């Protein structure tokens, strides 16, 4: 069982105010058929429009939610929403685009979906919380068959020009005017009392409801991820490379390690305290300094509570030495602090909107994140930049012009020339930690931090 079956039962309760006496006992083979589609005995890739709630969660990147409102159904205007906040009005003849025919409307769904999705999926997931006009209107602009590939690569199509009788994929469908093998999932199968807003409500404050389509579909969006990765996580299930992942991680490690080296060799603390992830090394293997463990997962719902990871009854003194948090989210870091925090605010293809201004970062795994919340930072300073190195002045083995620069702290620097070798370093370093910085994370310090405190460590 790794697709959904057409003959798998589909509650239509949620669907009978917009389609009143629609049988209680439904098949997806048979919704599938009243929605205008036809599947022909098809054995090419596409066995369902409808997919498992597991198919999705591995397909999160694809999620678009929708809905769609009667504006006044054959002869009356409908009101298409997306969780891109786009809304758009659909004639029969927070975005919101005066009423056009369907001919029209179809070509800017292919150039939203396209423009959104490019760069994250392979194809599009489209959430609903039927009530069932949203159905109905797939017929006007979606184009169901056989598994194809793009016309001008490599890669699946997802949309059908019938203008040229084309198939191509999100990054060359320019022009394009129907959605081809779209996939969707509805959130009311899932068992749920009351309605969307209700819902929602529950767990997120940050989404409201401006009574247009485009809310819905956010929120229905919203709750699909609160559902999938904030009440359950599932660190198990891997997610394709669709950008700078490697660099980002490899940058990360790189910039972890100089960080707590320095802070160890300016402040001499004899003992640190890394809180986090229960699969965490040293990242200082060489440092003298007695390290100790606390395993704390990522949180997904909201930051953890200082006093519970502390307090209750271990070293016991975390106020002795430094505290390591490299990605433990709390609501207010002590002052004697090391701090790794990603901002849920970054705009990028691997940070997607999450739930109650938290965001899903998805880096490998999928790891929903708390709200970033500059006062958790009230008792430490932001970390400067700085490059630290004890290595000798040895280029070994790329042009160059001759670096000057004050954080480069090294012998050389301290000495009035910064060495070849030395010069290389501090910029692949300053890459990677502009790579991260960029990527959301951001750095912060016990106030006491100073870099003037490693000239000393070259005697
Ligand atoms: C220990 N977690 S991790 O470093 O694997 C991923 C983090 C990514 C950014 C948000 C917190 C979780
Ligand atoms: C050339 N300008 S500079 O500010 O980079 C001089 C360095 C001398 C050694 C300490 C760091 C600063
Ligand atoms: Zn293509
Ligand atoms: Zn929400
Ligand atoms: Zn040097």
């Amino acid at each position: 069982p790794t697709h959904l079956s057409v003959d798998t039962k589909f509650k239509t309760e949620g669907l009978c105010v917009d389609i009143p006496g629609i049988p209680k006992d439904m098949t997806y083979r048979r919704l599938i058929s009243m929605m205008g589609f036809k599947m022909n005995y098809q054995v090419n890739g596409y066995p369902n429009m409808f997919i498992t709630r597991e198919e999705a969660i591995r397909h999160v990147r694809a999620w678009i939610g929708f809905d769609v409102e009667g504006c006044h159904g054959t002869n009356l205007p409908l009101q298409l929403g997306f969780s891109t906040g786009v809304n758009l009005v659909a004639v029969p003849t927070p975005l919101m685009y005066k009423g056009l025919p369907w001919n029209v409307v179809r070509i800017k769904i292919v150039q939203m979906l396209s423009d959104t999705l490019k760069n994250l999926s392979d194809r599009v997931v489209f959430v609903l919380w039927a009530h069932g006009f949203e159905l109905t209107s797939m017929k006007y602009f979606v184009k169901i068959g056989p598994e194809r590939t793009c016309c001008l690569c490599d890669r699946r199509a997802t949309c059908f020009s019938t203008a040229s009788d084309t198939y191509a994929c999100w990054h060359h469908s320019i022009g394009f005017d129907y959605v081809y093998n779209p996939f969707m999932i509805d959130v009311q199968q899932w068992g749920f009392t009351g309605n969307l807003q209700s819902n929602h409500d529950l767990y997120c404050q940050v989404h409201g409801n401006a009574h247009v389509a485009s809310c819905d579909a956010i929120m229905t969006r919203c709750l699909a991820v609160h559902e999938c990765f904030v009440k359950r996580v599932d660190w198990t299930i891997e997610y394709p490379i669709i950008g700078d992942e490697l660099k980002i991680n490899a940058a990360c490690r790189k910039v972890q390690h100089m960080v707590v080296k320095a802070a160890l060799l300016a402040d001499k603390f004899p003992v640190l305290h890394d809180i986090g992830n229960p699969k965490a090394i040293k990242c200082v293997p060489q440092a003298d300094v007695e390290w100790k463990f606390y395993d704390a997962q990522p949180c997904s719902d909201k930051a953890y509570k200082i006093e519970e990871l502390f307090y209750s009854y271990h070293s016991d003194k975390f106020t002795d030495g430094v505290c390591l948090f490299w990605n433990c989210n709390v609501d207010r870091y002590p002052a004697n602090s090391i701090v790794c925090r990603f901002d849920t605010r970054v705009l990028s293809n691997l940070n997607l909107p999450g739930c109650d201004g938290g965001s899903l970062y998805v880096n490998k795994h999928a790891f929903h994140t708390p709200a970033f919340d500059k006062s958790a930072f009230v008792n430490l300073k932001q970390l400067p930049f700085f490059y630290y190195s004890d290595s000798p002045c040895e280029s070994h083995g790329i042009d160059y012009v001759p670096l000057k620069s004050a954080t480069c702290i090294t012998r050389c620097n301290l000495g009035g020339a910064v060495c070849r070798h030395h010069a290389n370093e501090y910029r692949l370093y300053l890459d990677a930690y502009n790579m991260m910085i960029s990527a959301g994370f951001s750095l912060w310090v016990y106030k006491q931090f100073d870099t003037y405190n490693l000239w000393n460590t070259f005697t």
